């Protein structure tokens, strides 16, 4: 009767709690709201979604409140994976809470865990550094949990190795935050130590990590020699090919099967010497074809003297977004090509056969001419195969929405690529979150050429495009908590456009969701965006 156990909100209080619980994870609760959540804490234990709000209400400095908070945490209806990500941010230091996050995160399968791993490696920054160190030879934390899943899953192990090694080689971290640099060095050692206690298969997996590392080391050596060559591009290409061709010297053309770092499920036995060339751009990245196990080939870009990490983040988010859309039965024919940094200054990208829209205009005059040339169909829309046009409309819609949310700038027509199957996709994420090389970038990154490709503002393709934009936008809004919680874990990352304003990064994504609007209003807003953009184009 003086107890809180049985307090029961009326209809009006329930409606106010439902508002508070439905807030996005970034919304700061007022003192009034905090008091209200606390008051009906026992009532809220039936709501998994109320737990993150509850934990934001605890005065941790009051021993009384802290103990009861942890009692309730144990009794709460269990938190979902997407929400556990919030507990791994810099806001939470409480050991029990952080371990609870891991306990709930463990419920994810390996497929989902891989979609979040990049962020989870950043989140080690917010863990107990002493505990990580003390686990070295003289209820899991995050470090123990990741290593434990990696020991049992060679894909996870592969990405854990590379994500952590890049952190280990970050000279910015080393100079600016030596304790954090030291922590990542300890994670690597903890991972090695764990692998060495494993069975024979795990010890072999470990040795194949090492074999990848030395393969990349040798590729770095090769690129230094090529980039230092005095002569023209043809001479550099000859030197690139000769060095690749000399397996005795460089051990790059024929090696024992190792996982491709970029895609570890694909095993490779070296690089084809004679088809390796440099791109005609200032930093001289190479196009390399890998020899795959089944006798096939896998083209990549290997960049040296260039930081891929912003592109790595964005392609990892695009991958996530595509997966979420597919989860809701929407396949918009996207191209989330792989990107993996092997250091702060080099890395791999998956090369997709394609043509820049600039070159399409130059060689064929328009996107539609391109399609009519390569996919003619007498009775298809504007003489184009229906499947191809369908793929074009879908992929256009998908990228329209995704680049809008991510604030992707520098959208010149060499950064929009097209395939002959009709896929359009974006590359080159050097400007994100509203940045652009020229002033006043538009909210939506649509161009005349793209609209004309689908037959103009008077076609049914155009209507299908707008519809697909609406649908994609509503689906991605439904995953706003997940997406925002993932960006929250990136705030301290050495990624240029985040590091400009760490504290405003998440807001810049969140605003694009227009969470303040209902689904009906959201559709209207998106319609209005597309109309305004396209109107301004003509
Ligand atoms: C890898 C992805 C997907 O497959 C197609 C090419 N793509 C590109 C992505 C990217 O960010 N930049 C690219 N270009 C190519 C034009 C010259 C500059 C630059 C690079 F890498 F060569 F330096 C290409």
């Amino acid at each position: 009767s003086m107890s809180d156990h049985d307090l029961k909100p009326n209809a009006a209080t329930r409606d106010q709690l439902n508002i508070i619980v439905s807030y996005p994870p970034t919304k700061q609760l007022t003192y009034e709201e905090q008091d209200l959540v606390w008051k009906f804490r026992y009532y809220l234990t039936n709501q998994e979604k109320a737990l993150t709000k509850f934990l934001k209400c605890v005065n941790w400095d009051l021993p009384q409140e802290a103990k009861q908070a942890l009692e309730l945490l144990g009794k709460w209806k269990p938190m979902d994976v997407e929400d556990s990500l919030e507990l791994l941010s810099s806001h939470y230091t409480n050991p029990t809470v952080r371990r609870y996050a891991v306990a709930r995160l463990r419920q994810a399968d390996d497929e989902d865990l891989l979609m979040y791993l990049l962020q989870l490696v950043q989140a080690l920054k917010y863990e107990n550094f002493d505990d990580i160190k003390n686990g070295l030879e003289p209820e899991q934390d995050l470090c123990t949990f990741l290593i434990s899943r990696a020991c049992k899953n060679s894909t996870l192990a592969n990405y854990l190795y590379w994500y952590v090694i890049v952190e280990c080689e970050d000279q910015d971290t080393q100079q600016r935050d030596p304790k954090t640099h030291e922590m990542y060095l300890n994670v690597m050692r903890r991972f090695s130590q764990a692998l060495l206690k494993g069975d024979k298969s795990v010890r072999v997996m470990r040795s194949l990590l090492a074999a990848q590392q030395t393969f990349v080391d040798r590729l770095v050596h090769l690129m230094k020699a090529v980039q230092r060559e005095s002569g023209n591009r043809k001479k550099k290409n000859e030197r690139l090919q000769a060095l690749l061709g000399d397996n005795e010297k460089m051990n790059l053309s024929d090696v024992e099967l190792i996982p491709l770092p970029l895609e570890p499920q694909v095993k490779i036995r070296g690089i084809i010497p004679e088809t390796a060339t440099l791109f005609k751009s200032a930093l001289m990245p190479a196009q390399l074809f890998f020899k795959t196990e089944d006798g096939g080939k896998y083209p990549v870009i290997f960049k040296h003297g260039d930081d891929l990490r912003q592109d790595q983040l964005i392609l990892q988010i695009i991958s996530l977004m595509d997966k979420l859309l597919r989860k809701e039965n929407l396949d918009l024919k996207l191209t989330p090509y792989k990107v993996l940094a092997t250091s702060t200054k080099h890395g791999f990208m998956q090369f997709i056969q394609s043509v820049p829209v600039a070159e399409v205009l130059d060689t064929e005059g328009s996107i539609q001419n391109f399609f009519r040339k390569y996919a003619p169909s007498e009775n298809g829309p504007n003489g184009i195969s229906a499947e191809v046009m369908d793929t074009y409309v879908k992929s256009c819609a998908g990228y329209c929405v995704i680049t809008y949310i991510l604030g992707v700038g520098d959208r010149h027509l060499d950064n929009l690529l097209l395939t002959k199957t009709g896929k359009l996709f974006h590359i080159d994420f050097g400007y994100i979150l509203g940045r652009d090389p020229k002033p006043l970038p538009p909210p939506m990154k649509l161009n005349k050429e793209m609209v004309e490709g689908m037959g103009g503002t008077q076609s049914e393709q155009y209507q299908e495009f707008r519809k697909q934009c609406y649908t994609a936008f509503l689906h991605l809004r439904r995953y706003s908590n997940l997406i925002l919680n993932l960006f929250s874990l990136m705030v301290d990352a050495n990624i240029p456009d985040i590091a400009l304003e760490p504290d405003k990064t998440v807001k810049k994504v969140q605003d694009k969701f227009r969470l303040d609007l209902s689904d009906e209003e959201a559709v209207h807003y998106m319609q209005s965006l597309i109309d305004e953009s396209v109107h301004a184009l003509f």
